[PDB]
């Protein structure tokens, strides 16, 4: 028994997580780009090209070469006018004071547009007391690193039972996890207030309807053959109707 | 018993590895000033300040607002002047692709101008060579997060055993330890060709509001057996910044002579 996203969207309780169950549904949309492109320029191209299809845009902003201090309201204003939240892919993992800074502050300002940021919780509670400082005020949410894609990580076993533990007593400020199959987690993906979204999505890499359908994730975050792709938005397309049929065959 | 660091010197398998040691002896110092001031413009004025008294200055390039490209050669110039390494505690924690990137490129271009970073190895050890591929060639070092000195942190048992191992499979790069309490471990602090490094430092035990947690210079150095005191607020939040990380690094200094 899988509860559909409509009656999820009463049950979270932040208002980012509302709003990414509410653009969900209206979108018939449970893709993430990772809009692993070169370049800030690129990226808001990308970005207003798969908007219609994608119901969050995850970024790297470390990584672009061309930031400059108008990025995030140029971001904003896409994710604005496609109505998708932006996600910025930050893995805080320091301890709690350092990274009241590093999301508040410096020169990305993140707290600022994005909405969504995610953390590891290898440093601690104290890490999402720290991010929840500026971030819950603003009404910004957090996912938890609880599983990982990558070979031989330790987000495995009572680690990740441990980040569930962690965001069910953070549940004002974390919205979820990024998970990688959380149907075989001891009890499954669990409460469903809290949203999953899964990494290395590919038609290792698992399929739109394995994540979704199988594995009991709610988003599918996709990089490569979107990005890459000859018309990331015909893609994107073909991305989009995989996940959300795959969810409508339990909803 | 333990080796004086001058012994340790033939044993580094890295370069900068290599130098940090030798800085230590050089100055009489195993002191890192945390410089986590609120602008880069005070980060490069205490760093001056405080730079004879330091083995290495440990940066977060990202809280600074006034970050500019200029950073790099400015802070270099200041490592130069008072011979000391710098280190920024960027905490790399992705996949080794997207680690890549983050270290090399982007605004803050960290491997044009930092001599260490550090990395966590939840991700796995596909992190270390992501950060070994551009890293290695230009000398640089790389520290893994063994422990924290966090409340409640993960970092412990088999993980920090885990690190320990890791860090075997690559002494080309990766020269030492954040760690804590490394005596307490299964075979002691280890290897000594790797240097342990070690952040919750203050001259009187205690903790802040977040979960930071302190313990004195002589028990970080001689109790539980590191190599390195990472000092911040204690410094930094000082009405005479320079005074007291003088006092630091004797306590930091002569609890490890206390060994030899």
């Amino acid at each position: 028994f899988r509860l559909p996203y409509g009656e999820r969207v009463r049950l979270a309780k932040n208002p980012t997580g509302k709003k990414l169950f509410e653009i969900m549904i209206q979108k018939e949309t449970n893709l993430c780009l990772a809009a692993d492109v070169a370049t800030a320029a690129e990226l808001l191209d990308i970005a207003d090209k798969v908007g219609p299809e994608i119901c969050m845009l995850k970024t790297h902003v470390d990584i672009l070469p061309d930031f400059t201090p108008d990025f995030g309201s140029k971001l904003r204003s896409i994710a604005e006018k496609h109505n998708f939240l932006i996600f910025e892919d930050r893995k805080f993992a320091d301890i709690g004071n350092t990274v009241t800074m590093q999301y508040e502050g410096g020169i990305f300002k993140i707290l600022d547009w994005a909405d969504i940021v995610n953390a590891h919780i290898v440093s601690g509670p104290g890490i999402v007391d720290g991010l929840k400082l500026k971030g819950l005020p603003r009404g910004r949410g957090l996912l938890l690193l609880a599983e990982m894609s990558s070979s031989g990580n330790f987000a495995k076993g009572d680690y990740t039972a441990a980040a569930v533990k962690i965001a069910e007593g953070h549940s004002d400020f974390v919205i979820g996890f990024i998970s990688v199959n959380p149907a075989s987690w001891p009890s499954g993906p669990g409460n469903p207030a809290l949203i999953h979204a899964t990494p290395g999505v590919q038609l290792q890499y698992n399929t739109p309807f394995s994540v979704i359908s199988e594995r009991g994730s709610d988003i599918i975050i996709v990089g490569r053959g979107i990005i890459k792709a000859a018309n990331p938005a015909e893609v994107a397309r073909e991305y989009r109707l995989q996940g959300w049929d795959a969810y409508l065959l339990h909803c």
